[PDB]
């Protein structure tokens, strides 16, 4: 089937920016610390007395997103930690209001979204490791679950989506998601909902692992379409971690967003902030980096589809479809140098795609507008360009040629 | 054969910071840019006239070289464009003099080297595309090359060093080596001479490749012992290069810088300035990252030296040497989580070592004191370690053991 | 749940060999080709009347599967081109006993196998291309299907097994397998019954990966009937003979899939197409013959050993098997040993770890030359560390084998 | 520089065929193993008594090489171990006439050879185990090594070739080359001197990569004589026999070795180690049957066929080879074509490309099956592409040849 309207506009955002905040991002240490690192839960749940919040702006947070060119933000609400980054209204003490910051952190990010036209979204850990309902009344703790999110679907005007993460702690369990959705569906007809594991009908999106090769599953021909979603973080860790030094390159976060569009996924790209709420500025680099990347690539990132339009042998290309264009994203270029000084990419460069059966007019690199020579056997359906390497001075990581019909 | 003094004190070094600025900088295109983009020579050497220098503070330059752990900064102060980022004094009008900055960059950058006990470098291109001497009259270009170096020999103090760069440009040509050479140690006895590419007797350090495997050589066992140096920029340009996304991982950096201690030489790492001087955000983030890295590994960095000491099978890990210590230097860890949560570190992990005969006392990681389990067969030289992964919330790409003898 | 008796067995059968014969194996173009080259079925099946079977000698088959270390054999009784190598006893025309061998090929199989100790298994194609029942009458080709598995049932005495291919053309149908393998069971309780997919009834005691190599055997959900798994690799592309394949795998890969295929848990078939007249192509004795160096070597463990949660150090394709006296490591990646002044790669010191071996060592020794390995443990941290030496000049086991010898 | 004529000549030779066999071969543990497994001398060169030659028929050896496609066969006339395969005439005991053989096997090699129209080629070693004078009186050792060439430069006729290994033993010696080289060229002027180095005089005609596999041919300093290349691989890691080595090379990567080779502009020679008495073992002829059916297809272009400056696509191994009259595409990493409902892989269409044709193509054809390929070309920037389509199933030839027609 067709996905519904919510769905498509969700497949249009593409790239989504994550934030990883919590009590956990004082020790900078991960997000996972007070249980992996066997802390003491009662001195854990000290660090509720100095969490002011105090580098916290949802404007700066909402501008990284669109400067890397995100469409959506999804914001840790509540981790495992199970402490509330908002004002849980009598529910909970292990909120925010009872911090110094005293403030409704995300009554602050949704307005600041909305200004830069970004959709909010709540990620809410569905693992929680606070309350003793969890495994001491299952059904009493998905009832305090479900009210949380209430409070997240009744407070702060329509929202984007919610995120949930953690129904894999218990896969046998009945999480009572007919009412948690049905719920989510009366306050918030058009939110996402995500679960990262589909486990119920009201599910508009999957998660997967970012090296999944091949399209994603939409769900049965006659079933509800449900889109796909990969996420990335820059080091090992979600939250911050100061020591942990092993950051991907930028080439390969560019190389992910791209193959996320490719197999019909979005793409989050996560970072943590400081225990204050700061933007660190390793991920400035990234968001800098990336966003060149996502501007450059504007015309295919949010529309583009994936086609039956396959490349040739011993190649990573792949082709994006858009209702007036194809796009080749072509990879393994090589910067162009001179007769005497050889970079690698000064040869002519066939690269082929099978599955193009209309006549071409021209085909033109989206960084520069270098038009490119091509053949075409229409009968065959193969399309073979010569993809000319990088001007000196530039490398893109994954070049896109615009294709124009007759 | 034993190095003279300076060159022990050069391996010493360890790790230098190469630092790419000149006009070619104000295009952020790549420093090779007048010659790959086929520019007009008039019209780029224009930019003179926009040189400002506004931005480049050399304490601050040499600050960030001291933070990153660096001993020593190499400066460009001549590329292949021929601008002069000195006083030529009457040499040439294509200098820092004739431009809008008017400040002689290198007596600042050597009294901020200093400052810091960095010894200073001197990059000069002895490939010229400025001066019509260098095709038309190449007996006259010598000359002028040899006087630009003269007035680095003799107007900043004693000099750290000097790095040439472009012999190979005219592999078959008389260069005048032993002249040039021999000028520099008359006036500066004590610099490292540097030629990238031995050329000639006075030499000290030749480069490599990053990726030369084996340790290098350090010439004819009769003859003058000469160190090593390999040299790797962030992305694929030297200069700064604004569409270049094409960074390597930080982690990538690090294990460089590992690897050129493995194979007994020194790595620089370059950053490409702004067009007036200014470091980029993106070369700041290596920096940190790195400078967290490097001062984890202080205790073998500098003093470290390889040792006929080999890895097991399937490990890339290797031994460093100072005179009371060995080091394990560790790579492809994981992280340690829990029994519920598998990161991949948890289990023991066996790393094996052939080479060491003495009974070792005790074996603990740099980077937390913790104390490792082992094995030795002493007859066979095998050293057997406990290898534990990554605390929760750290990852240091490359993690050192420290071995204390009986 | 533990594992059937017969399934037991079967597990320690360990190596089967795989034997495609059939008409096609006269055009040496592979067992689909009256499929996939759109052949006229009426000239197709004249193929029959040059069915001689003139150089089919059951007795050296069954010879050659023992020396490759073989303990059961899977022989193609019909395929999809539809014609059985066995007395069909009127259920067709279509069978050996109508070709100028006049020759029940299946008796002269199963006879040989039993004089050498081994399993005779019936490979039976469930997708025909023979018999117009099959799409014009479905329910009558399952009859047909099922009345000639009843003779294999019921005149060749006890069988080892049956192996089932080609429910996968009709993904939707009810192929009525409670009443196929119910008869079975009737007749032959004790066979093994292999369903190749591409578990499709309680009466299946093996699950196949054909030209696939995964990392972990489904044994069924943890309350159910426990089942074995089995891996199939061919020589090159094709099962039937097929002159013009040249792509052969290594005889090194093929030791080290049959090796892979115990650590893993499974058993393993190595297929080798006959020529049209029942011979064993030469390129297929090759392949045994290097095999079966191999497995004799490893005779001590191939059968009897078993998965066990001890790992092989970082960076390592190492692993261990288990058998009620010793622990075997399989050690991979070994280069030739030679001298100061002949350097092949093997001569330096060459320490291979793992973990999960807690109990006291007393010695360790290669089984192809008896050398004794040197070895350091940590019983608490369960970690073994063994010098594993290189080949002597003059020998490459690609899979070498050092077994623990506890105190 | 141009090759000279017979250097020519042997490069259009383009496979060879390798055969080690000397005493080492009774013991079946490599050809070196005097040496490395530390023997008796004394022991080891008892093996003479038993050296009968009973199985070796050099008629049926070069009718194998002709069947292989070979067009020379080099012939260890002598190796380390220091026994000599033909009659000495007086310069030494340690020869086949002091063995029960009693027969000249090299004359039986040659007259065979020349029966087949194959080039005998005589391998020497030049490090010699078996005289004291190698180590005890260097002069008179090259005076021997001399006399041994000597003879096989007189008593045969013409000769195709000369294969010289081990002057590396002795890297900083003066091995007399330009009076060694300059007899030969006396008594045979037009044979082939190849020298294995793994130029050092310049009577060389060919250069050797000896189990190591290059992307690009040394021909020689640019003014000076033009030297050919010469790959050389064993089918396991030894080159005598090598009863158990069983980490043999598939066949596939003999025939992308063969038709690599030819893409860096040299010959290969593929080896082969006789038993003890002389027969091509049973391994050695199944790799010679497979690689055979290859070189019959590929005849058109493996002997004439050269190096041109025409480049593959980005992430493909195909290559380009060069006659007087034709290009051929010789196009890797393809796969079988099944149908709509079987799919094999090789089904869809498969755009293959080419950087340096400029030429306008009238037809292209697989020379295995004369199938008519589509293409496309940009004349402006040399581009061809080239459906290449995948194996008609029943066959997969590894390396599969398109041979173009120009207009």
């Amino acid at each position: 089937t067709e996905p519904l309207p919510r769905i498509q506009h969700y497949e249009d955002l593409g790239l989504g920016l994550f934030i990883h905040w919590g009590l956990y991002s004082q020790m900078a240490v991960g997000e996972w610390t007070e249980l992996i690192h066997h802390r003491n839960q009662h001195d854990y749940e000290q660090l509720i007395k100095t969490f002011t919040a105090a580098q916290f702006d949802a404007k700066k947070i909402a501008h990284a997103a669109k400067a890397v060119g995100a469409k959506y933000i999804v914001l840790t609400t509540k981790h495992h930690e199970g402490f509330f980054l908002y004002d849980t209204k009598g529910l909970s003490d292990f909120d925010v209001m009872h911090a110094p910051a005293r403030r409704d952190l995300i009554a602050e990010f949704v307005a600041a979204c909305r200004e830069e036209d970004l959709l909010p979204f709540f990620y809410m850990a569905t693992y929680d490791w606070h309350t003793p309902l969890y495994d001491d009344d299952f059904p009493a703790y998905l009832t305090y679950l479900q009210k949380s999110v209430e409070v997240l679907c009744r407070n702060y005007g329509p929202v984007g989506g919610f995120w949930f993460d953690g129904n894999w702690n218990k896969k046998d369990a009945d999480w009572h998601l007919p009412e948690l959705y049905g719920m989510i569906r009366h306050y918030q007809p058009n939110a996402i909902i995500v679960n990262n594991t589909v486990s119920d009908p009201e599910i508009d999106v999957v998660t997967y692992q970012r090296r999944t090769p091949d399209e994603i599953y939409h769900g049965a021909p006659n079933e509800k379409y449900v889109a796909g979603e990969i996420s990335i973080t820059l080091n090992q860790h979600w939250g911050i971690a100061a020591n942990d030094l092993n950051y991907k390159s930028p080439a390969e976060v560019i190389e992910t967003v791209a193959h996320a569009r490719h197999i019909g996924a979005n793409i989050l790209v996560n970072i943590g902030l400081t225990g204050t709420g700061a933007i660190p500025a390793a991920a400035q680099t990234y968001m800098h980096l990336l966003g060149r990347w996502t501007a450059m690539a504007a015309p295919v990132l949010y529309k583009g589809r994936p086609v039956p339009v396959t490349s040739a042998h011993g190649t990573r290309d792949f082709v994006l479809h858009t209702s007036k264009h194809d796009f080749l994203c072509i990879l393994d270029l090589q910067v162009v140098g001179n007769d005497n000084v050889v970079l690698g990419g000064e040869g002519v460069n066939p690269r082929s795609f099978v599955g193009i059966g209309q006549p071409i007019q021209r085909i033109h690199w989206l960084d520069n507008d270098e038009v490119l020579s091509f053949t075409q056997d229409l009968d065959k359906k193969v399309l073979t360009v010569d993809a000319t390497g990088y001007p000196y001075g530039s490398d893109w990581v994954v070049r896109i040629a615009q294709i124009d019909y007759e």
